[PDB]
């Protein structure tokens, strides 16, 4: 099955989790996990009124390998680590390890990678496909007949 | 306890009933409850392709306990090989009515409720009693202040 | 070209129109064409508070046939289609409800005026793809990189 | 005079935008400018298969007739080889600043006024001065009473 996601949708999960992190006065800062935290970290960053948001890119290489392409400095302390979900926490483990002081949240979270994470908005089944808005768009669609 | 409803999942909600409804040659029209199931009827007419739209237009108020109702206009007929379509079903008060001017009707809605779950043919999608359904016809994109005013 | 309108806009161009429509006591009643003006006058029916909603369903076979037609010559009635290209349609719905005010939202220039009101102009070569048409699925990004 | 701007529609702008910077091969990366030119920077970076997406954070702060700058934080480099992405250019005073940061950078937006509109590289949507810029992040979907209380 797929879970659809339209931008309204994922504003509203936004400012659900941007209230939880109130006040926003204890963060220096947000640290986006590219590309999948872009969106979500710039409505939190709206919401909370933090200016200072920065990024972390990693990319994959028998074994999967975790490349880490650009980095933003530090351990975290102070800084929100944010991503658009968390499947497994494959990913989700290269994070806590740069930034251990960082508090890690995400909107979507499924069974296994829903451990790793200091918060979430909506729990997904783990068999279920996230469609993210990004991948989407405003197309004819045939009648059914 | 609020269930916001964005014109995408009402529009997915509608084209899940659509399928169920084929095919297309089976009805005569679409009985559109006034003023709830118009966009939903809408929906249905364009994606079964049905071209035979009319309604039936029914106001209620509530006086403490009882219930006023009136039948502004009402479409001819028992329903027969028809679609009565409503945008949701509560209480049922509404359903109840509805069942009666048109017995040989499919009757069918895109939300149901426990209490009116039982007087609807076919429906989409559960919604808890205490939950108060917002539809998208009234609401609107609008600015809204930053959660703080950092 | 194609004139994209999605759900949002839609509403916005009803709500500009229904705001011209007022007072809302003038108004007997509206009668939507099917089916595009069923949406538009769905809009303008709970926009001005106007319970009496009915249609009238013409086809064709350039043969013009009612299937279905609200009584009366559309006094104190709005008759409402989503747009006006030529006015074939609009000239025979002037014909059945004379004395009722016949409103759009787009409006073509060979179809302007057969018009009493509509919103937005669109040129005569554009073709307007309306959000019932539409629907929000998976489109592949502009590159395979 | 506001121009209200929805997510669908700044999509669609932002993939006309992608049409023109292809083929992405000569693109190294992606410099967004906080907050504006967030989610134009990751509707870019989807549709060129980007995934080198960095930031430059400048702080505003208008004191009568002049602005103070602070940079928060900044990406390394002159930008070549990478494109800087903002929201829109109103009176151009962001751009200026930026294009001195980075003037080996493809400097774009989505909305242009223009007073802003001869220090962009490239732009989709050609806005007045005197209109307001309604954008996505800013708004939501809330309830929205009827015009009229009948
Ligand atoms: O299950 P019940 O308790 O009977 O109520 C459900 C009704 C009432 C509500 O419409 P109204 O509140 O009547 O308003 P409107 O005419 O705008 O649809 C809704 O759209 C259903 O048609
Ligand atoms: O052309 P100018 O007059 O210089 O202003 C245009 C700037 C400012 C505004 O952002 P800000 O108001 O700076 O706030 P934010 O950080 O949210 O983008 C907008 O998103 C552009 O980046
Ligand atoms: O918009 C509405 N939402 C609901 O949940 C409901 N129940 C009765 N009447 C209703 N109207
Ligand atoms: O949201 C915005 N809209 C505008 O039109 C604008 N101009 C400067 N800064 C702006 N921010
Ligand atoms: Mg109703
Ligand atoms: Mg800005």
């Amino acid at each position: 099955e797929k879970y659809i996601v339209t931008w309204d949708m994922l504003q509203i999960h936004a400012r659900k989790l941007a209230s939880r992190l109130m006040p926003s006065e204890q963060w220096k800062g947000i640290i986006a996990v590219s590309r999948g935290g872009l969106v979500p970290g710039a409505l939190l960053a709206r919401e909370l009124g933090i200016r200072h948001v920065d990024t972390v890119c990693i990319s994959s290489y028998n074994q999967r390998e975790l490349k880490v392409l650009k980095r933003a400095e530090g351990d975290g302390e102070g800084f929100i680590v944010i991503d658009d979900l968390v499947d497994t926490g494959g990913t989700a483990v290269a994070i806590r390890e740069m930034y251990p002081k960082a508090h890690f949240v995400t909107i979507f979270a499924k069974p296994a990678g829903r451990p790793l994470v200091d918060d979430y908005v909506v729990d997904i089944p783990q068999d279920t496909w996230i469609e993210q808005p990004w991948d989407m768009g405003v197309v004819f669609v045939p009648p059914i007949s």
